[PDB]
């Protein structure tokens, strides 16, 4: 109830991220792309650490509106299986696979990893992890490890914070200010989140039995994205007041400068961290 009362239409959220509205950090390589050439060049940066050969399963945790399960199709000739907990994204997926000329598996399914036990070869998920919980990372890695074939891949992207005691190396005055506004992103923006640790993430996936490289940080990235997607929200503030109210339109200004400026002082992070199963190809 209390945190239903931050539920926001989607119609909010088109009124600030680029066409596709892809809810995740877009990958500026080369620097010149648009904010929605970025989001396709973040999904291909994702696919093609995972090894995708014609005819496999890519599992999609937390699929959005379905744009990383079409790339990949297209791209790979993949058999895809997308989850997400939204009805509306599960509506627009089944459509989005649908339009797609192939005669590969696409499904999507309303329901979360916790229920999904059926054999995939690869796994994405891209900024879902940050609403998993602390306590399920255990049996995260546990179930992506043992749906995999020998030579399974997984790629997660997500926000990180540092460990409290990391934070107070970097000034205690900035720790306890960082501290809160993540508390304010975990209360009013994603209810019930928690943002891991790069550290977490990589120990969980080792607990597991996976191989980790060193994680790609995308900070830089998330500068450029949340630039982009606050001077939108802003030069759409009378539209988007209309759509939702000013209270909205202001915890979403908030949030949006808030994260630039805390990437910007390295208090926040974003890792892409790849997990390799034993038998995966050098
Ligand atoms: O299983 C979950 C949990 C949270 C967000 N998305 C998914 Br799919």
């Amino acid at each position: 109830d209390i945190q239903a009362h931050y539920d926001v239409s989607d119609d909010f959220f088109a009124l600030f991220q680029d066409p596709t509205r892809t809810y995740s950090c877009a990958y500026f390589e080369p620097p010149e792309l648009t904010l929605e050439e970025a989001q396709y060049a973040k999904v291909d940066l994702n696919l093609d650490k995972l090894d995708l050969k014609p005819g496999m399963t890519l599992l999609d945790i937390g699929c959005g509106w379905g744009t990383t399960m079409r790339r990949a199709v297209e791209r790979f000739d993949v058999n895809v299986i997308g989850l997400t907990l939204s009805k509306n994204q599960h509506a627009r997926c089944e459509q989005v696979l649908a339009s797609i000329d192939t005669n590969r598996s696409r499904q999507v399914l309303l329901q979360g990893w916790e229920d999904f036990a059926e054999p995939v070869d690869r796994i994405v998920s891209i900024e879902a992890f940050e609403h998993f919980g602390h306590e399920n990372y255990d049996d995260f890695f546990k179930r992506c490890f043992n749906i995999m074939p020998a030579d399974g891949r997984m790629t997660v992207q997500s926000s990180v914070s540092y460990h409290p005691y990391e934070m107070a190396a970097r000034g205690k005055k900035l720790s306890f200010e960082t501290a809160r506004f993540i508390k304010f992103i975990v209360t009013e923006i994603f209810p019930g989140g928690r943002l891991p640790s790069t550290e977490m993430m990589v120990e969980h996936g080792e607990k597991a039995g996976f191989t980790v490289p060193e994680p790609l940080s995308l900070r830089p990235h998330y500068i450029k994205t949340l630039r982009i997607w606050g001077d939108t929200l802003q030069s759409n503030k009378d539209k988007a007041i209309e759509v939702t109210s000013e209270e909205v339109y202001n915890r979403y200004m908030k949030y949006l400068r808030g994260c630039e400026h805390y990437f910007t002082d390295e208090m926040l992070d974003c890792s892409l961290v790849t997990y390799l199963k034993p038998g995966a190809a050098a």
